């Protein structure tokens, strides 16, 4: 298991424009478009994401590169949060995909704001941190992958991905 395999494992592989959980366009694995209900805006922002005109469609190749740019700039995204970056830091590497995953999903700007959580986890007060994050949004709407993320950050073991 690594990044890449959890994500892929969370977020499915599909070829086709569809609408993720929250009902906005997205394509391949898991990569939001646009938060617009128009799908024409969604169609443009695909076009632009590719280089090339792709009437909804694209290829498994096409997907993975999308991926491997948003997978990068998660993680880049977070190094450059002040409020994410010590708190990445401090955690060993399985613990640290917990933490993309739900930034890939999330978004930077809110997990940043989960304050008590990532003291939780810089303290390494593992199953309290995992208390935490079950008090949330993110839980309720998708709770079978956030009991599979909050684990990982629970034992800093794949355990929860087989
Ligand atoms: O909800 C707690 C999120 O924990 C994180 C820890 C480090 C980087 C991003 C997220």
């Amino acid at each position: 298991m690594n990044i890449f395999e959890m994500l892929r494992i969370d977020e499915g592989l599909r070829l086709k424009i569809y609408k993720d959980t929250e009902g906005y366009y997205t394509i391949g694995i898991g990569h939001l478009l646009t938060k617009s209900p128009s799908l024409n805006a969604a169609k443009s922002e695909l076009d632009k994401a590719i280089g090339r005109n792709c009437n909804g469609v694209i290829t498994k190749d096409e997907a993975e590169k999308l991926f491997n740019q948003d997978v990068d700039a998660a993680v880049r995204g977070i190094l450059r949060n002040a409020k994410l970056k010590p708190v990445y830091d401090s955690l060993d590497a399985v613990r640290r995909c917990a933490a993309i995953n739900q930034v890939f999903q999330m978004g930077e700007t809110g997990v940043a704001g989960f304050t008590n959580s990532l003291r939780m986890l810089q303290q390494k007060r593992w199953d309290e941190a995992a208390v935490n994050l079950a008090k949330s949004r993110w839980y309720n709407q998708t709770p079978n992958r956030a009991k599979r993320v909050i684990t990982t950050f629970r034992t800093g073991t794949w355990d929860a991905y087989k």
